[PDB]
């Protein structure tokens, strides 16, 4: 009664034809649209002619729920070779994202309490909030210098500097001075290295190393250089804290990586490695969903008014105890789910499943690469009535919200990312109206992360006309 | 009783690794060895994965005999895309090698009588004989100036110029003056261009234009430039003969191309296209086996004597009538067959078959590309006892298919054999040929199969 694997419809692509297109185009910007169309054509599940091993593409919660059941003690993902290649080339340990098996669980169990748990959030949220305030304040100052009490900009650079600053405070306990000031040359280089790293990832990611070694030798060279610059940026941060904590163990909280070095449950190389993942990880992944949310508010001003109404009503509580924003801004929290439904930074969830199972009435063998395309998932009209509509209310009225993945491998940085996102939006909403003429869809572009190919011109208009009061 | 097509064993590799390998290596020099060890391993027949299109590889006479029986009235080979693309880019017509169908046959039928018929041969062979006599006489003059009455050299340059000179006289009635003299800048440019054309052909024939068009745009530019140089050489030859004939029609034989022009059974554009195939196709194809024959004679001094004695015996009659060379040197003719068994200039015959057939008890559907690999065919120790032995005698008695078969068999075969034969004849009469370099020469595939090195040969005057 259950259909066999080969009964499953097939993506009509040769791994080779896409291999060669990636070599030619130096990327794969339209992946999300290719998969989306393929589900449009073949229905909610299909397989892909991969270089041997089975691979299946799904888009329904049902399938995620099932997929979580099959998570062993050690859930597993496809090795990301270019990234792992770098660590081995320079002698570095791999952090959680690149670890599988017991080394992974061991790390993860020693990182959850200080990065993801609610006790941790209670401690870093006020640090984030200070940065969120300083962003708004800086922007309001520029706004009130203008005769019309507004500023019209590409907000992207300043949002990226916001996430570098908020993350570095939460992770290392240091203010970099990047909010309300110009980018440092270190921050610009870091941003560029991340972008080159991500792009070159897409180029090396869809072929085996044996082939790419001689087909794309200078893409490897590019990718390692990018990593080298990312690693220098992170090692600078680690050296400063490590020397500081060698001489004085503070009595109070000074961030997430301090908790890890004080406890010293993980080894130094293991802390270094996980700290690089948190530093590299905390910039683009949070920045683009913020930009997208600003964009959707800008062109859904009625939804914007509702969210402001809420944020104005909680201003007093959140001024007094910043932690209360997590519970007192449910509609804004819901807006974020809405942004990640439409614009999922992580395009697909992925497991190399360790046991036979059944998705969609098809038999899925042990060792099958299963991928969950969140882009299509979020646009299923039967589960998301009017999926084109940006409607945060839809979450107030289970496995529908899974942009951070699921289970024990669920995003380690979820609560930091949410904190950063929510608090910046909260303070912006209290002080500014946000507007655009660009009322039409921003094309998303896939380059390991899913990101806008365009930044809209947004206008921030002071409601009040006072630098502090909202 | 008939195994269906997919029963048949399968080459391990895939066409994408292949083309990437070629993009990286800038060639495919081992194609012969690879296919050979594939035959050992998988048997006397296998299919290659073209991902839909059907391709079979074979190595047995048995299989060639039935490949011919399924020759139509219009036997088809695969579109050699790089070569046809040059013709299109410059506005030229295709000659017989690149034609299929009724147009192929219309050209071919008007080409055989003057290019390949025994009557054609008797007219051009004495010309070829004059050039081959100049070769040995030039060499004898140099050889005798040395105190040990011998010259040791790499002969490849001079032999290539011989074939240029011999083909040109036979084809156009012109002596270029390249035998017993220096290469000219035209001849060296010609040889260089031919070498780049062949190399670049290998770089393009193994992928669709739609991939090579951006995988290898520089290789396309290289290819067409080589062709330009080749067409310029050939066009100079054509413009000359064309002008001479417009002013005076000979009453005597002045070569192959003249007969085509005088008869005007084919169009001007058609004569030109075929004249370029002949001109471009009569240098490297003939020169390499000639070298390999020189080399194998040097290795096997016992077989060289037998051939010498034959040529000394027939010298007088051949000087009287050079046309008797065909009939009076049966051992030297056999020699050539033996050179071509071991060192086939063209590595595979090819037919895109037009009816269904069966080979090795497999069903082979219409539209399949059947390739016969002559390098392996010739080394079947089961069919040529002591396969590495250079033995002309085994040909005195469908094993001899290095010029292919059917209506499509090599159009230049008699001109090629005549050039090879006469040169060896005049050399054997006057010199012993020797080397210390006894080891097998590695062959290399760049569209023509050819020696990768050139052994140093000593010519000692008798
Ligand atoms: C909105 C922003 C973010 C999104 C949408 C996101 C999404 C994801 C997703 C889908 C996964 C895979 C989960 C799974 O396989 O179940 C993941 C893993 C991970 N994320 Fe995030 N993430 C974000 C922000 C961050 C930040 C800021 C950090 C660093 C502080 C971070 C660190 C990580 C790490 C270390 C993992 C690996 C988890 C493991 O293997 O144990 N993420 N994230
Ligand atoms: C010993 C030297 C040569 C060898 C081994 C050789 C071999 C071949 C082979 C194997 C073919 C394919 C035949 C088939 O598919 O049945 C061929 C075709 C052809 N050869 Fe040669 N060839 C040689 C010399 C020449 C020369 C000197 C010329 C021109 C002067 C020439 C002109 C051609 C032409 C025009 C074709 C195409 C015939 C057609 O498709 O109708 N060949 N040759
Ligand atoms: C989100 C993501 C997994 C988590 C990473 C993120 C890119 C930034 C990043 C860098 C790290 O060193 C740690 C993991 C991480 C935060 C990836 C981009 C796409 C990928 C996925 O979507 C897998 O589901
Ligand atoms: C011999 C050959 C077919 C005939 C051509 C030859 C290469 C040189 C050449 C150029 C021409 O303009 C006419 C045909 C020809 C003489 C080819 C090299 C390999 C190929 C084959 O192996 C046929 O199967």
């Amino acid at each position: 009664t259950v259909l066999p694997f080969e009964a499953m419809p097939q993506h009509p692509g040769n791994r080779w034809l896409r291999l060669l297109q990636i070599w030619r185009e130096q990327g794969y910007e339209h992946l999300h649209l290719e998969m989306h169309q393929t589900f449009q054509e073949l229905g909610p599940i299909f397989r892909y002619n991969l270089g041997g091993p089975r691979m299946v593409c799904v888009m329904l919660p049902e399938d995620v729920e099932k997929l979580q059941q099959v998570d062993s003690l050690h859930p597993c993902r496809m090795i990301l070779e270019p990234w792992v290649a770098y660590r081995q080339h320079r002698g570095h340990k791999c952090g959680v994202f690149l670890l599988n098996g017991p080394e992974w669980r061991f790390n993860r169990l020693r990182l959850n309490p200080d990065v993801l748990s609610p006790k941790a959030v209670q401690r870093f949220l006020p640090m984030v909030d200070a940065v969120a305030r300083d962003f708004s304040q800086a922007l309001k100052k520029k706004v009130l210098q203008n005769a019309r009490g507004s500023l019209t900009l590409d907000v992207q650079p300043s949002i990226f500097h916001y996430t570098i600053e908020a993350s570095n405070l939460a992770l290392f306990g240091e203010r970099l001075g990047l909010v309300g000031h110009s980018p440092s040359s270190a921050s610009l280089n870091f941003l560029h290295a991340l972008e080159v790293m991500f792009k070159s990832t897409v180029q090396l990611m869809f072929m085996p190393r044996s082939l790419s070694r001689w087909i794309s030798p200078k893409v490897w060279k590019e990718h390692f250089e990018a990593w080298d610059c990312i690693f220098q940026y992170g090692d600078n941060c680690i050296q400063k804290i490590y020397q500081e904590l060698a001489f004085n163990r503070p009595q109070h909280y000074t961030g997430i990586v301090a908790e890890l070095l004080l406890k010293a449950e993980l080894s130094l190389e293991a802390i270094k490695a996980n700290s690089m993942e948190l530093t590299a990880g905390s910039v683009d992944t949070t920045a683009f969903p913020l930009l997208m949310t600003l964009f959707e508010l800008a062109r859904n001003p009625d939804v914007q008014q509702i969210l402001r109404q809420e944020s104005l009503a909680a201003a007093a509580s959140i001024s007094e105890h910043p932690q209360k924003a997590t519970t007192e801004l449910p509609l804004l929290r819901a807006a974020l789910k809405e942004t990640l439904r439409l614009y999922p930074v992580g395009l697909f969830l992925e497991r190399v499943v360790s046991s036979d199972l059944v998705l969609q009435n098809y038999h899925i063998p042990a060792g099958t690469l299963v991928q969950v395309f969140l882009y299509s998932l979020g646009r299923n009209a039967a589960l998301f009535p009017r999926p084109e509509r940006y409607n945060p209310q839809r979450w107030l009225d289970n496995f529908h919200h899974v942009p951070f993945g699921f289970g024990m491998r669920q995003c380690l940085g979820r609560r930091l990312a949410e904190a950063e996102m929510l608090l910046l939006l909260h303070h912006v909403l209290k002080h500014f109206l946000v507007e655009t003429l660009t009322q039409e869809d921003i094309k998303m572009v896939y380059s390991f992360i899913l990101r806008p190919g365009t930044s809209p011109l947004l206008t921030f208009r002071a409601i009040n006309h006072h630098h502090h009061h909202h």
